[PDB]
This record gives C-alpha cells, structure tokens and sequence, in this order.
RNA sequence: GCUGGAAGGUUAAGAGGAGCGCUUAGCGUAAGCGAAGGUGCGAAUUGAAGCCCCAGUAAACGGCGGCCGUCGG
C-alpha cells in the first residue's frame, strides 16, 4: 500500500492508495482511488473475457 | 394532435391623438415667418382570442435505430 496524500494542484488532500501486487511476472501497479476503490489506470486484463 | 397551464414575447380592429404636412389671415423690403381655423398624415400608450413556451396523453396521430467487440459497449 501508498497511501498517496495529495495536496495537488488545487490544495485539497486528495488521498488515494496505490495497489502494487506484486506477483513477480504479472505483477501490476494500480493507482486505486481510495474513497471508493476504482481503478484509475492499470495494467492486466481479464475482461473477464474468460 | 388533443386536454390543461401559459409567468412572459408577439399579435388585431379599435380608443388614440404626441407630433408632421398643406391652406392662409397677419407680420412681412425681399427672403421668409406665420396665429387661428380647416384639411391630410399621424407616433406614444392600451389592445382579447390566438401562436411562441411548459406539462399530461399511444385501444391518439404515429414511431419501434445504427456501428465496435465477444451477449456487452
């Protein structure tokens, strides 16, 4: 876990985490927006396609 | 389309009657001004229904989609 504070552009504390699972391989770095756990940008897909 | 509302816009004829002309006494050296009256044109303001507008209505009119992916977007 990163708990990534922000006092961004604006001033306001925009807290967010930044999920790494690391899993060797297919790890993934996800930015998780922590107020309501959405993806913001990540990496490995299952659509669920499968 | 109908039913309803419709704050508001716009909308008549009509009441209008600000003013604008012309005639012409009189004033006028001329130039012209010109009162009154007449006569003609007349704006402002007001002017409903209505349509503009907002609802509701499909056993009203009427309408009942496309593109990408592998059923979803």
């Amino acid at each position: 876990i990163f708990h990534i504070k922000s006092r961004n552009e604006i001033g306001d504390e925009t807290v967010r985490k930044l999920y790494v699972e690391i899993m060797g391989r297919h790890s993934n770095i996800i930015l998780t927006d922590a107020a309501e756990n959405v993806i913001i940008d990540g990496l490995k897909h299952l659509s669920p396609s499968m």
